[PDB]
């Protein structure tokens, strides 16, 4: 599922994520837009290290999912990757959630502080309603 930008963001605010570990709702929204465009769907594979990208979030399987197919991964949102692709997102955020309760937070994707960190992200949320 393709979300439109303000459902993205009633959606996710519905779901628990506005200021969900002090990280706002235009932070997680501007980190969806730039992993995927609000994509459901999205993956992306990892040829250096044989991983995959999953979902709204782009979560990593070598870390967070499993898919069978990663070599030595770990499955912290004790999930299967398929999960993280369904047009219904919680299983989605609940594993965001998990990824953002380790050190680095929010920081743990490389995308948010390449084009989400120190940037005006208010305009993701304007008009939202949220």
């Amino acid at each position: 599922k393709v979300f439109e930008r303000c459902e993205t963001a009633r959606t996710l605010k519905r779901l628990g994520m506005d200021g969900y570990r002090g990280i706002s709702l235009a932070n997680w929204m501007c980190l969806a837009k730039w992993e995927s465009g609000y994509n459901t769907r999205a993956t992306n594979y990892n040829a250096g290290d044989r991983s995959t990208d999953y979902g709204i979030f782009q979560i990593n399987s070598r870390y967070w999912c499993n898919d069978g197919k990663t070599p030595g991964a770990v499955n912290a949102c004790h999930l299967s990757c398929s999960a993280l692709l369904q047009d219904n997102i919680a299983d989605a955020v609940a594993c965001a959630k998990r990824v953002v309760r380790d050190p680095q937070g929010i920081r743990a994707w490389v995308a948010w502080r390449n084009r989400c960190q120190n940037r005006d992200v208010r305009q993701y949320v304007q008009g939202c309603g949220v």
